[PDB]
């Protein structure tokens, strides 16, 4: 055997007993695979590669080069025992074997690789839904070793991270990829070090404007009709107002069918429910010109000024709130 | 080797045949993750820490420090048998590698943590639904021995439970972390110790009143303009309350598509089937006053008075049951 | 080492090659989980006991007492292959470590316990649905030895079956636990002896009747105003006769969205059925009358006596059948 | 030991290098789980058994009969690799222990049985639905032994295949289970033999009519009754028209949201797409009418014939298809 | 034994420290399983085979030929490390036994096969669906061997892909099987050699088709005969187009439901939106003949021009773009 694996006792950390030891980490980002909002999580795939000597796997050679081995002697030698902080589940992919790499310098320098995806948590604000933006990290953090025995850092700084050209999501656009570093404390084991990974999501309008806006807004302008059609024609407005407020309490059930049930009020709501008003109003205008009409008349025994006023009042109104919700929410 | 692992039968607890062995226990909650009402469970995440001693680990040593093994030595010693009473289903995470610490001291104290994810059942009453307020727990048992070769204690009596800055829930508020511990009897086995977790869950009613109560409010009062216009529109009257009652329906069963086959009557219940009864009548009252017109007018061959007194009688008892219903439900 | 493992061979059972071994067993239930109906089957949590007596693990001592060991002795000690008939799936709970107890005494007695879930199928006839009754067992048998070899019995007779207090069922009633025995033979192996678990289960019927027969009595009532309508309102009888008829349809759509696709007719069938018929027959009424004035008019060139008919048959028909079906049916 | 394992090597067949050796198959079926339509496979659970003879496992004894062992000694034993052709997944059942049986006779004949879960595939024809007879296979063969050393039958001819007396399906009808045999050639390993077992499903039409059929008849019949109705009644004759349209496009939306998306027409869809037209030319014909009157009427300054062909025209029609129908559909 | 397995140590490959080895590959496709347009994927099952030399294994013999061994002898020599590049799962199937051939040839060649399901990830484009077609891929690489010490390559060419005759989809139609071969490079271990595996579906449109299509243009045609029908008839042109303006809203809310949120509009969303705005356009040319006619009468104090033109006018239009929708897109 080229390694000394049996003269050892790999239960113990080099330098046990003595100063921590280094370890450098790399992390190349492979693909996203869905986003949850009911659940607010996420899930990645990524490579993760670890660096560290030791002097027990020294052997003799010439040229100085790395050597390969097959990877079944990881479970005969120390290796490092990192974890994903706040992850809900996670597996190493075994096909059609284990996902490892093991290779040794003559020296004693270690290269160890791994191939994961991991779930974890990332809480998002729906507070400008559908035109929000939102910002997800996941946590790299030792379980049994303190920063007095294993100090945790990016192997090259920055450039430790990469990412693969293939990376698309067909709902969400993915931009400003970037690392940091802080400490974390336990209250009753010790301090530990963390690294983070971050990245920035942005929402695509065109779905749900196409799919909400839009009909939302044509049963507003169809209610609007019945001010020019002459009021003795009684079974000609009233169904008009009524499949309108139909169809917008179908429009606003099914949008609601989908998010989960926040406790405030999302930007989708402030629309539907303001042009819920415009043609639930629309009813009662026609209710009054009958009942004062039907009044008129019985005091006895052409176009009425309210419809006049109507036609100018009402699309004024639509289009100043359009503008000023447009011009909050940008 | 360090530790003399071989020259000792790990197969029996210390001290066998003797005394009782004291283990403390300490927790830390990272995140709960969800709750189901369909099938009364919630899920959560946590750290798990034991506190014994056992005089075949001691080594000798100058500092009189704590030292930390890598934790795969952890199935070649005598570990405690702690389980989680009417659970569902749980794991523990493995990724990278088993999330494992063990530290021993000199003298023989040895320090064992773990992360599991736990689903545990939880008894809940909907009666006040969605006003209502729930009570869980979580139970810590030993499965093998008995109060008489393991005692089960609180490491630190109430300050042994921490909980992370980051538990929270979309839909629910929590308060009153606490613990307690009680004694349990099996009728084969004997006396056993068991710990407890508690805690409480309020509901957030905003998307509940701005989803359910204030359509039912709105087509209750649309039903009420029928009271306005002249009976002698006849293609006028009856698609309001038809249109309501058809919508009412659609709520209801929307609303109920949702919860539980309970064997009681909830909160939310009253207010939808008292609101369905009151557009009812309102198909009703016309039927009346149509009949009673052709009666009259037929023994002879302006408004009823009918409408008169239901456009006053409707609003007053309607605002006197949402008073009482919002008195006692607060 | 108190137990001398390695001074036998455990790969053949207790008296091997001469008469059987008896075996006992005690079982305690905890939970039921769920049950399904397009599935037909139930989810069960139990803890499995079994008693026998081997003379390779006597051990001297003088108290005379039961020692316990951590469990992971069991892999190399004969222990017996029960196994659950007729079950879907089943697993063992193992966190934080496996739920095996053993308990050994002095003179070869041996106490060995378990903690299973298991899916087990049960057949049920849907009838009288949802006024029906259910009865599901639970088998329990050996995998490998005959009756020659190995004989199953209960410990204690009835009383070795014991229930949890906090066992219920949101919309079932659980009641009448019983234990029996039976022989069973398989045409190529042998005969082989049975364990069983019986139980019965009772609906909840307010939410159905509240959910279900309401509105459809509604309904049927709304459809019988149309009668106190003078002929000459056009539109005023169709749309009542046809919303109700939209209404019964949907209504038996919802109910059937949920039960399989059973070969016979369910209780809950007769009742909407006959209904969609009566509300069916009360707009052909409509035209008979219409019908009728057009042909009497042009012979020619007040309330039709088919009105004043109907207002008393039909609703001492519904009255009847309702009667009728609830006396049927209890 | 009895058994002289340390004795040989058990990584090579019987008759190493030499003529093939036989082995015989035994199987009985306990249950069929479910059927999927999306997904076209079903599951099954079964017992499989073994038989071949090995002169390395001889022991002596005098009453020459079997004797049972306990099942852990089959990972150090040679044993058969046969596998599941054209399968999804599977399993072997674990609790409480592996469901391995190993029965030895004095001279070497071996017995072995497994129980396992299949999920196998199973092409089908949706062309006669939901009047269409399904068949479907399971197939049994070894995977790294070809012909040339591993010979594969039925262990007792047609009499190998034995069914529990409590399988059944709440949807399909099961009968004419046999078994036959085949040769399978891989253009790279050699060549194979093959074991089927076949089996024949029929569908209940209960549920299927009372779903489908009886709603679209009874909207058809409704349809008709607008002829009998004075065709100056125009808000009496529309709406029934349009709501037995919007009723037909809901019920073959309902019927067409559960089958998968095949590539060609279902007995189901030319019944409702028919019936579809009939209600269809009903508004037209109304239409045809009242412009004739009109245009009359205009040059001029009962009922008309087209309603009195029409009352005759549609009924018979319509019962001619039906016949046709069901005597090509059976 | 005859296989000198303990005599070497198997953690280094063969030609450890020199030349590469070379491997070659072949596959055999099963069957396709399934394919997600919401999460982009397909699912495949498929045989993978090896061939290699290695001098370790070099048996005596006379015949030479290949001998089979059972299976279990591949943990302890070495094997190639291959996996799939842009997977989400995988997994070798183990019924009842782990599906694995070894067979040796006296020199020393060696021949290693496999049974796997993998899913992978395809990006699709959704402009022209449902008239689209689709290309996917899958890949394989060797994980821990750069191409100096492992060399990867089709052991036959373009006739190393075989595919069974029994490989269909009832969606779509399977076509162009062929294989390529590229590079790859990472930026901190080097590069490696990837093998492609390509195929090409198509859509059926049948289903789409007589699903979508035919009832929008029947809406279509059926809002035209409000055309023919005399003004004067008030209560009998405004419901037509409400309730054609709801069937349309319904089947483009059912249409969208399924597909996934992408950021452009699909081919079927051109055609049913602009089919919206035909029927949108109806119910404004009724309200412009409506107010037009009080118009005049009032100056003053036959058929109308506006519906005399567009008779003509709506017809030609819409046989226009249906002509040109399917120019376009063939
Ligand atoms: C005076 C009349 O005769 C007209 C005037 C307004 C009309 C209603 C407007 C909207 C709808 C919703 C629709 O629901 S559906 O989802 O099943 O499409 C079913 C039809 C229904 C109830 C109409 C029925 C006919 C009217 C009462
Ligand atoms: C690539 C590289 O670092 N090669 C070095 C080589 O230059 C040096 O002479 C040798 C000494 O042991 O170590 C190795
Ligand atoms: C956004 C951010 O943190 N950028 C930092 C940059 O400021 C720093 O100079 C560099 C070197 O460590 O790493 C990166
Ligand atoms: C932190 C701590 O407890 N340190 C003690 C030290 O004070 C004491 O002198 C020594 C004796 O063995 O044991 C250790
Ligand atoms: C609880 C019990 O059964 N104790 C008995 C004890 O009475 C008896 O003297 C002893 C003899 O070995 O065995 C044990
Ligand atoms: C309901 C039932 O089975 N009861 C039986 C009883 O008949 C029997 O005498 C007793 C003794 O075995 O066990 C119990
Ligand atoms: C049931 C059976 O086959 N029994 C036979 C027995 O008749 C025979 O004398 C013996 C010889 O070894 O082998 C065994
Ligand atoms: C099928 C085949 O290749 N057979 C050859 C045989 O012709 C040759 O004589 C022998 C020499 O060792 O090797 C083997
Ligand atoms: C917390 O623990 C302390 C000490 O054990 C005790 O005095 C106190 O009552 C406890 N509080 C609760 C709420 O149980
Ligand atoms: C059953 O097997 C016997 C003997 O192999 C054969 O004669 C008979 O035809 C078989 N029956 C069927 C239905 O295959
Ligand atoms: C198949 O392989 C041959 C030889 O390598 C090559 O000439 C041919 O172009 C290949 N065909 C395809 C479709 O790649
Ligand atoms: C940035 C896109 C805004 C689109 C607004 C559309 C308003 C009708
Ligand atoms: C529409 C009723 C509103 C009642 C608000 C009650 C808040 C506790
Ligand atoms: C709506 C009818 C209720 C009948 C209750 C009968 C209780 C046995
Ligand atoms: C709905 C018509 C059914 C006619 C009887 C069919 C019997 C196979
Ligand atoms: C009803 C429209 C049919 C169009 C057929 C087009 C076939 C490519
Ligand atoms: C708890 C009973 C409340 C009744 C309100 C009408
Ligand atoms: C037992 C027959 C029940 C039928 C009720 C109408
Ligand atoms: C199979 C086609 C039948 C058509 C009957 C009109
Ligand atoms: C891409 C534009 C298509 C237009 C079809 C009329
Ligand atoms: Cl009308």
């Amino acid at each position: 055997q080229l390694l000394r694996i049996d003269d050892h006792d790999f239960s113990m950390r080099p330098g046990f007993g003595g100063p921590a030891i280094p370890v450098g980490v790399d992390v190349q980002v492979e693909s996203l695979d869905s986003i949850s909002e009911v659940d607010m999580d996420f899930t990645m795939t990524l490579y993760l590669r670890h660096y560290w000597k030791d002097e027990r796997l020294s052997f003799p050679s010439t040229n100085n080069l790395s050597m390969t081995f097959d990877g079944r002697l990881v479970k005969k030698i120390w290796v490092p025992d990192m974890f994903f902080v706040h992850s809900k589940r996670s597996f190493i992919h075994d096909t059609t074997t284990d996902n490892v790499m093991l290779r040794v310098q003559p020296d004693g320098k270690v290269l160890y690789s791994l191939r994961v995806t991991v779930t974890a948590m990332c809480n998002m604000d729906f507070s400008r839904f559908p035109l929000d933006t939102q910002t997800c990290s996941l946590e790299i953090e030792s379980y049994a070793y303190t920063e007095d025995d294993l100090m945790l850092y990016w192997k090259k700084g920055n450039d430790s991270l990469k990412t693969d050209e293939r990376i698309s999501l067909s709902q969400f656009l993915i931009q400003e990829f970037h690392t940091t570093t802080k400490l974390a404390f336990y209250s009753s084991t010790g301090w530990y070090n963390r690294l983070y990974i971050n990245f920035t999501l942005r929402r695509h309008i065109f779905f749900f404007l196409l799919q909400t806006y839009f009909p939302a807004t044509l049963m507003v302008m169809l209610s609007w009709v019945s001010f020019w059609i002459d009021r003795r024609a009684v079974p000609a407005r009233v169904p008009l107002g009524i499949t309108t407020v139909l169809t917008m309490s179908t429009i606003i059930t099914g949008v609601n069918a989908s998010m989960p049930r926040v406790s405030y009020i999302k930007a989708v709501d402030i629309y539907l429910w303001v042009s819920f008003v415009f043609v639930f109003l629309s009813v009662l205008e026609y209710a009054a010109v009958n009942y004062l009409t039907t009044v008129q008349e019985r005091k006895e025994q052409d176009t009425h000024a309210i419809d006049k006023y109507s036609r100018i009042i009402f699309p004024a109104a639509y289009i100043l709130f359009n503008l000023i919700y447009w011009s909050i929410f940008s």
